[PDB]
C-alpha cells in the first residue's frame, strides 16, 4: 500500500530493475517505443519488486510496468508486462499509428505478429531459460522440446521475412510494436544462448541487424544497461 | 492452392472438428462474433498441416480468420485466439463494448488480455502437452506448470476480490480480456488440471456469470458441433 516518497507521476513512469543480459530483454521493449516516439518519461528503478506497493501496479511482480496520468482528468493509468506497455504507449502517444497501425488491415498484421511473440516465442523462451537454469534432469528432456519449439518460431519469422518486399514482420515498409516485441528474442546473442547458429536464418538475422541500427533501439539498449549503475542506484532517476 | 469451397464473401472463421480438446481457443472469437451478432462463415479445416492453411496461419493452428478490409482493397487475416479477438473488436465493435471506449478502459483490457495470452494460456497449453502428449512423463516439469496455473488463478482471484470488480478488466461489463480467460478459468478446465475450483470462489462465481451469457452458451454448442453436421470438412452452410 505505502508507496516510496520519491514516486510521483507528473508524466509516464517506466518501472525497471538494476539487471543485466536477459533481465533487460522485456524492459527494453517499451523503452525502444518511448525513444522512437520521443515520449517524455521518468525511469523508476525498483529496489524490491516483492514490495506490496509494486504488486498493486503489476500483480505478476515483474518489470516493465507503467504508471501514467489520464489523457486528462489527471487520473492514474497502469500498464504491466512488455506487450501491454507497448499497447498502452501506442494507444496514448502514437495517434498517427506509426508503430500501432493506421487502418484495420495494418492493425490485423501488427496484432498477428505481436501475439505470436506474446503467446509463442516469449513464453517458450521464458520456460527454456527457467528449465535451463534449474537443470533438474540428468538428460535435458524438457529444454530439448522447448528448444525445438524456438527453432519452429525462428522458421516462421524467417518464412515471413523471405516474402517479397517484407522488410519488417507486420508491415513491408516500417517497424511496428510487433518488431519491437520480437527483437530481443530474435537476435544473434539470444540464438547463441539457445545453442542455435543464427546464420541458419539469414533474413531474420538481416532484420535483427536492420532493427539494431535504429537510433531509438541503440539508445534504449544503452539506457537499459545503465539504469541503477549511475549516481542514483534506486528510485526516481 | 485453396479448396474450391474457400471463398471470402465476409468473415470466415477457421476451426477443426469439435472434440474435448480442440475448442478451448476456437470458442473465443466465436463468443465475440455471437455477442456482436457479426455475420460469418465457418470453415472446418480437415488438416492444419495443409500448405494452403499455413499461408493463413504460419503456426498451423485454429482459430484463424480471413475477412475483407472495409476499404474494399485487401483480404486480411487474424490468427491465434487473442489476435482474432483484437481483430473482431477493431473491425466490428465500433462502440468499444468489448474492446474498450478510451485509453483508460483499453489500458486494463490489454493488461488482463496480455496476462492470459503470455501466462495462463501458454502455461495451460504446455501443461496439457507434457501431461498427456509428450512420449515421456517429466513430473518435475508437469508439477511446476500446474503450480504456475494455480499462481495465475491466485492473480485472477485477487483481482475479482477488489471492490465492485465484477469482471477482470472493467468493473461494469465483460471485455475481450474476460472472453480470452474464461475457457482456461472454469470448473471443467480446473478439473482437467486436477484442481478444486472452489478454492477460488470469486473466480468461480465470475466463470458462472460469464457462462450464463447467451453468446457463450451458443458459442460452446456451435464449436462442439462443427464437423458433426451435414457437412464434415470445408465451408459449412
Amino acid at each position: 500500500s505505502e508507496r516510496p516518497s520519491d514516486l510521483v507521476v507528473n508524466r509516464l513512469v517506466l518501472f525497471v530493475v538494476k539487471g543485466t543480459a536477459t533481465s533487460t530483454h522485456n524492459t527494453v521493449k517499451p523503452l525502444i517505443l518511448l525513444e522512437e516516439l520521443g515520449v517524455p518519461h521518468d525511469i523508476y528503478v525498483v529496489e524490491k519488486v516483492s514490495a506490496p506497493w509494486f504488486s498493486e501496479i503489476n500483480p505478476h511482480k515483474m518489470v516493465p510496468a507503467i504508471l501514467d496520468r489520464s489523457p486528462d482528468g489527471r487520473d492514474t493509468l497502469r500498464a504491466w508486462a512488455s506487450t501491454s506497455t507497448l499497447m498502452y504507449i501506442a494507444d496514448a502517444y502514437d495517434k498517427d499509428g506509426t508503430f500501432g497501425g493506421r487502418n484495420v488491415q495494418e492493425r490485423s498484421e501488427i496484432n498477428n505478429w505481436l501475439t505470436l511473440h506474446t503467446a509463442a516465442l516469449g513464453p517458450t523462451a521464458k520456460y527454456w531459460l527457467y528449465f535451463y537454469k534449474l537443470h533438474p534432469e540428468k538428460l535435458p528432456k524438457t529444454i530439448e522440446k522447448l528448444r525445438s519449439n524456438i527453432t519452429v518460431q525462428y522458421d516462421i519469422l524467417e518464412r515471413r521475412l523471405n516474402e517479397p518486399g517484407q522488410q519488417y514482420l507486420a508491415l513491408k515498409d516500417r517497424p511496428t510494436i510487433a518488431d519491437i516485441a520480437t527483437l530481443p528474442f530474435a537476435m544473434k546473442s539470444t540464438a547463441e544462448l539457445f545453442g542455435l547458429e543464427f546464420e541458419k536464418w539469414p533474413k531474420l538475422q538481416e532484420w535483427s541487424v536492420r532493427m539494431g541500427e535504429r537510433e531509438a533501439v541503440k539508445r534504449a539498449w544503452q539506457r537499459v544497461a545503465g539504469f541503477g549503475h549511475g549516481e542514483k542506484e534506486y528510485g526516481m532517476l
